[PDB]
């Protein structure tokens, strides 16, 4: 008597309002140290005295630290629970040394050639030249870059959460991911829209996003090298991310 077809066509009533760019930015501030930490801050440190294995042992104890940071990080994240819990997991894998890099660039000072750690530790420069070596000289430049950008609060907050969510390879669902770039995408463009040259930064942003790739590889190659050495042996967890990791 009366049969469908076509589309409902359906104006669906829009979703409630978010405060997405709050919430980002609620994480970003939590994240970071008050206290402050240089009791073994020094203006000079030769790399000399157990250099390699002394500082192979910081390098992981610092990253356990920032993993477990980078955890909580992404959980104050709206919606990021809502994707798969391998998806989760594959993300935070894969964009930790990215958002340690990222992180620590916006907290650290080229000028000073201070670097700031969201444990509030400091190690200058040259104390991380022992293994990092010109892997953080690299960060410095960038970090320079990236202060010159500015990137406000809210820009700052969404481009973390950008770095963080990206399409992989064995995803789960590209578009979960995707999904919730796109809702990062939305708050950050009317953020964008907000100053009065309406213009999305988001191409410069790009171009240092490279370069903050660049970075995340560089850190790959480096201990790639010290664990053949296997001067202390990366932790399971760190390992494990090495290896549930590709360079591609």
């Amino acid at each position: 008597k009366s049969p469908l077809q076509q589309e409902p066509s359906q104006p669906s009533p829009p979703s409630p309002p978010i405060c997405m760019m709050n919430a980002l930015v609620r994480a970003l501030t939590d994240s970071t140290p008050r206290d402050l930490d240089y009791s073994r801050y020094c203006p000079t440190d030769q790399a000399a005295a157990g250099t390699d294995a002394e500082h192979v042992q910081q390098f992981y104890n610092l990253l356990t630290a920032s993993i477990d940071v980078s955890r909580s990080w992404a959980e104050k994240i709206p919606g990021f629970t809502d994707l798969p819990k391998e998806d989760q997991t594959l993300l935070i894998e894969s964009a930790f040394l990215e958002l340690f890099v990222l992180r620590l660039s916006i907290r650290s000072n080229t000028a000073e050639d201070k670097f700031v750690f969201c444990n509030g530790l400091v190690l200058h420069r040259l104390q991380c030249l022992r293994g990092f070596g010109e892997w953080l000289d690299s960060i410095k430049d960038f970090s320079l870059n990236l202060q010159s950008l500015n990137l406000d609060i809210q820009a700052l907050a969404c481009l973390s959460a950008l770095s963080m969510i990206t399409e992989r390879h064995g995803l789960k669902e590209p578009k979960r991911v995707e999904e919730l770039c796109n809702k990062i995408t939305s708050s950050l463009k009317d953020h964008q829209s907000k100053g009065q040259a309406l213009e999305p930064t988001e191409s410069k942003v790009l171009g240092a996003l490279v370069e903050l790739r660049k970075i995340c590889t560089l850190g790959l190659q480096r201990i790639f090298y010290l664990k053949l050495e296997d001067l202390v042996s990366p932790p399971s967890i760190i390992d494990k991310l090495f290896l549930d990791t590709l360079p591609f």
